């Protein structure tokens, strides 16, 4: 994983790398607007991809509760940040997540915890959407998971094909959320 | 700026972008990651496009003489920036009033004048006051006025992450800013 | 409207053939009559007359007070690209004791809508021609408009509204009277 | 292609004002001056669908995220043009698909919708246009394409139903087959 | 009067039933058997205001409370009949008036509305009618009433506009006097 | 017929000048002058419906489009009458249908029975029959939902009371998942 | 329940308010409380109209032969009602659903039937159950769904204290009760 | 004060056992029989207001924090009781002040809202009640009160008017004397 | 069961802690703003916790009914407030009831009661949906019982995720409401 | 404050409320509180952050010349505090106009100032005030304007119990204080 020395050994590149960019595109880097912007867009792009330095281990911190519950728990409306891998621009939305314990519950903030280890990454709307589930059926092993992704892609809104309220909805159901058909419907209705 | 300028930059903008994945822990040679150098910078110069604009060549003559001394806004244009301080996007609506001066200027040039200057590395105020003055000189009228409403990805994405905050800024020329109803009128009038 | 028919089916063949469409196609085959036909009715207002219009609706009713008639859904062309903008019209008017029928303010609203516009004439013509009409203390009139050349095309901007205004004597003269339209509007 | 449209921007352009001089107006008053050539290359711009092959408009945007599970990019603002009154009809596409472990650019399904309703249309067979296109593009389990418009031939002229929506589908694969999928589907839009 | 509406009901089922049969129906099909009586006694209904009195309808509800301030009756469902097609134009009232020291029982306004628009009206008239009444019941420092409304004659006939609303208003004393009063009741009414 | 139509407007404005009468107003007053002519017009309008048939209203409007999918047609305006009381009752009609018919065509064949004095039911029922004839589609599916008039302006006086009819034909009546398909997709 | 026995009950009705007015710390001789007595006995009296109402005079013979066999919806029907524990309103919309057997009711025979059992001292789920059991006696229909929802003053404005509280009850009768696709359709549809 | 519940408890329970029996109903049957204690319980707390005094309500909650800008406590929910007809009437109450120096604790004003609500009103009494008590309680510069509701007596009987909602107002102070502090209340108030 | 003796006997001992806890922020807990607050603070948990002194029997106050009424009853939106016990900090929402009674009924506001029970206590939401759902089956034996909590969690939008318009889903179903699919989706429908 | 302060004093923190755990009749050994004096401590830590913090160092020298001379408008931030009666969250948006003298100041610094004030034990009219003052100190703009708008859950979940009551407070400063227009457009824009 990423570490806190590989962020400041890289910081100074990525600053070289942003200023380069400036002068590419026929901006002054000395003007007062641009005189730190290497240095607050190189650290902007560390902490947008933050997530790579992150372990399932450490962010659970043992919060695993016995609380003799086998019914869906709903984690719905976490808001998600992420950047698009193929033009360095963000997509935003939000996450839903809901899951069917085997007697031991989850602590509530560990679901947006996780969403944050894979959402601070370069990344690809499913494969986000597919990390999450995973990382929840391995951290927890529930009868089930069903995670929901809706977000929006700033590259189709503020460039290419520039459709203003198009929305990418993407969703991964493992377990009983998979398999059983009115789990999954009950899901979908309660988000 | 010229279009022999961005043939030339490009390959400099890739080669800074393939250095920002490198710097950050990834691997600039999965299938993802592959056409991302050349996408991002495509993607920055076209949000960068405002800069080889010129006014003169935006209006194409739109100017009509329809005997009109009345208000006329066109509101809820929508505008995508990006900020020159991170090198993130800040995007909202720009809503735009202005009192003739007997003749009319076409409704679609007042947008295409935001888009000379939204794609651009920019900090709100300045963008505010750069349309109405653009619209002033363009078409010399009794005033101008001009409201951005924006959302910076750079307050809710990161730093002080605050969710549902909006920036609002004003310019008020001519008779929108001597005279106090004229400001009040438009002011209603765009909500 | 009847001789001028087949010179506008004739314009509007001869466009689908220059598309570089099949003319003689099922879904195309009644095509240059039925847009001509549009066409047609799109325009109809410059056929029309405002005494016709107004069939002697004015009523004395002993009225010194603020009429108006709002959202009244408007539809008209585009004049410099032959596309539709199409929104609501708020009228509102302060009568010298005579008060004109209420559907008569909708009806003036369609003889300039049904023509090919520009937004800003639009406004002024159907505040004008109730001027004309009633002779009244004064008149406003706003428009609000969504203008598919700007949607569809060009700058295509999605959300983009056009609002024009005409005030005419006490609508432009007292300030007052002026907000008092504009709140009751919304 | 392009050497077409220049071609045929002159013959546009007269057809254009014979039409002006037809509904008697004036064709060289200030407003009408340009109107033959702002018409005609709008006109073209309302039918660039004819124009553009799928095999372009991809750009070999397919990868492998071993995905099999429905992906949905709804809410994408369709412009078409009626064929039968050449009055625009617009509304809103929602696509969904199951793919077969690799996934289409999100952006390619927003293309594939520019493709069709760039041309003279009848919603329907724009509808079913998409749903086949995306269907040989990738290969999927399935898809569904869901369109909802407002025809200006039904507001603005005719029966004139100011509120009047037009709502079509089309189901390939398993949004055909399954009836769960389909569901699933239409709720998630 | 009740002895004048019992002698005009056959004569108001003998109209209805001849037009019936102008119509090109059969006034003997089940559906319009008992139609010129149901169709008589709803028209009675719809102008049952003629038969009444202001000083009835108050039945002395004037209290005294000791108020000088603006007292408001907003979102009355009013429901009257266009009396130049005879087809009905429903919507809401809002009264507001400034007591001298004496306040009028809050359901006396709404009694009074139903005076005039259970009648065959105008707009404009019904307004009027409804400010006057209140000014002579009471006597207050002033009185403000607004009327907004559907007239079905302009959404199923005639122009055919759907969402056309009619506003009218009817100001006296200190809210014709008065713009601060007058602007004060136009804002606590627009909820 | 239009003959017909001239022929009965004297008697419909005589009888509306007796309404006039009988209800103790002054048929000679400004505001009623013109009245028993525009409300016997208005009444001619609303029951035009009736001078209609399905033929004429159609005109060729069917096309090949090799379509085998629901189309659907919502959010039609509807103005009708009531056939109890002569009040209008006003509302929305959904129409669905799997074949290809001229969409306006639909909104046309509302237009025939909504202008005539109707009850909700009938009025839905045979706005599916007119379809189903024309057509000859695999089913029909039509929702009717309208404010009657007699129920907020007089009688019960339920101001918010809504009224929603249904006529089921072909597939949308005997497939469940064709008529729930159509029932989800019909809620704006 | 009768006119006659209004009239009779009226001041024994007035005189039960005026001796409320007297325990409760008030003078019921100033100006404000001077008619109450009476105002509230009339008051509650129309609350409980209900009583004096039969079915067969409600329904006036409006049963009309349609050859209609599909669902009807009257929906959004404003009750107001009165709790029979504390006697505070409970108010709220209902809605009523019911498959014909080729002849229909008319529509406002609906609300005149909510009208019979709502104006009365009440307790929602037998309210709701009337209304269905009626409109089943008086039309024969193939099934009747009824759905009542409603905020009991009693718990927003006093005891448990919880102003967003709504309570929601249904009577399902015929195949509304035995079919649940026509009773999905129906509470999708209301 | 207390004392007094109980001693008038079984007169309240015979006076609310007369009325079931005058209304044709039957007292003994399951539904009725602890109706007479639950009803007469009921109306003592709806006039509990009448055992209150201004004092022991404020609770010495008045602080030195130096302001003199306007406060604000909107939307608190108001249920009286019709002193006409005994039936309910229920809505909202927003208050504003303007202090000198010292300020009210903000649960203080809806306790002021309180002690006149539970009492048999008329609006615009409860309204001015409210209103003089802050102005007593501080003496600050100036008060605003203003109460929006739905009378029972007007939706569910009478003129039933489903949608009839009746706003009072009373200012005190700057609030009436200046029409700019007045226009920023009404403003703030719009939720 | 807690008692009003527990609580004047603790007050002292809740002030004590806060007043400790004032002086560890380095705050002056002799300013005016602060000067009552370990009592205020104090009442206020204490208050927070008062479902620890009650009981099931003493709430229900033979409120159960004796109905003919077999179909579900809801009571929906009831207005909850609870604290986190991981953090002691409010959890707050809606609790939405249903239940088939098997002919008797139980009073209304009996259901918002022993909503109050189970929430004025330090909870986790997923054991305060279950309590008031097994509470309700145990004082009436209906043919089943649903209970949905939608809560927004304060630990979760003021620190920590500082996800902001985050909301946790909890529900329990018993009886009729787990085995029947079509008893659970009606009363799933019936409360939105 | 210091990060020193917080390390010394977290264990007198979480043994503070251990003893409120034991005096509310609750177990403090079992699974559910184990860890709750320490999370509780840490939780209370973060909320009064804004003690260890200052303006010079929260504006990190952004402070652009744009010869800017109009309001500049930064609304809805997310506010966060806690009532220094109860010990009980009070949340809402703070709303932040100034008339900017040329210079303008980095957007996410007013959000930035409303964090110093918010995350402190507070009274709302304190906090608005602090927040338009620390403005002004940074700054010196020809005016500001706070409009702050709150649900205190000391008045929600316990008290007089009253569901949707929000505190509105506002402070003035220079032209939005002197010039009504001002102001008026301000409130409007918020
Ligand atoms: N007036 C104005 N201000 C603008 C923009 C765009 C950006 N900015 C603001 O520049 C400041 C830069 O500060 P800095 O050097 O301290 O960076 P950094 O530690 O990363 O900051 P932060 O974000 O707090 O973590 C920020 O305050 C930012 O908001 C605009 O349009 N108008
Ligand atoms: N199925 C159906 N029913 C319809 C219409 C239109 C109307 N009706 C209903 O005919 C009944 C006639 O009753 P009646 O003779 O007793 O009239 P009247 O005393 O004035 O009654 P009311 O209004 O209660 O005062 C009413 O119930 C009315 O609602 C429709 O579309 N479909
Ligand atoms: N200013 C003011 N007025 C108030 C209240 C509360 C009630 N009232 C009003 O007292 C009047 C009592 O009249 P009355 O004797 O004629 O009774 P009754 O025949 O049953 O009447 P009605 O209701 O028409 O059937 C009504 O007008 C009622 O609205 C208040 O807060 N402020
Ligand atoms: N099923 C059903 N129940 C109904 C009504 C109307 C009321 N009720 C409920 O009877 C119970 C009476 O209990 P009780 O004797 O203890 O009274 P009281 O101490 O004053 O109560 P509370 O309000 O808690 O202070 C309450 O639960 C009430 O809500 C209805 O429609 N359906
Ligand atoms: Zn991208
Ligand atoms: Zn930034
Ligand atoms: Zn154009
Ligand atoms: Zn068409
Ligand atoms: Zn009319
Ligand atoms: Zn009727
Ligand atoms: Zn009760
Ligand atoms: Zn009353
Ligand atoms: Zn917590
Ligand atoms: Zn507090």
């Amino acid at each position: 994983p990423r570490s806190e020395e590989d962020n400041e050994l890289n910081l100074p590149n990525l600053a070289a790398a942003y200023s380069s960019i400036l002068s590419s595109l026929g901006e002054n880097p000395q003007r007062q607007g641009l005189l730190k912007t290497p240095w607050r867009a190189a650290s902007a792009m560390q902490f947008f991809t933050k997530g790579y330095q992150e372990t399932i281990s450490d962010v659970l911190n043992d919060a695993i509760f016995d609380e003799d519950h086998d019914e869906m728990v709903i984690v719905k409306d976490i808001d998600m940040f992420s950047m698009c891998e193929h033009h360095l621009v963000p997509f935003v939305g939000k996450v839903h997540i809901g899951y069917l314990p085997n007697k031991q519950v989850l602590g509530l903030s560990k679901l947006a915890r996780i969403v944050e280890i894979y959402s601070r990454r370069l990344q690809v709307q499913e494969r986000l959407t597919k990390q999450i589930a995973v990382a929840i059926t391995e951290a927890l092993r529930p009868a089930g998971v069903g995670v929901v992704v809706e977000a929006t892609h700033m590259c189709m809104v503020m460039r290419g094909v520039q459709k203003m309220n198009s929305k990418t909805v993407t969703s991964t159901m493992l377990g009983v959320f998979r398999e059983d058909p009115k789990t999954r419907e009950e899901f979908l209705t309660l988000i």
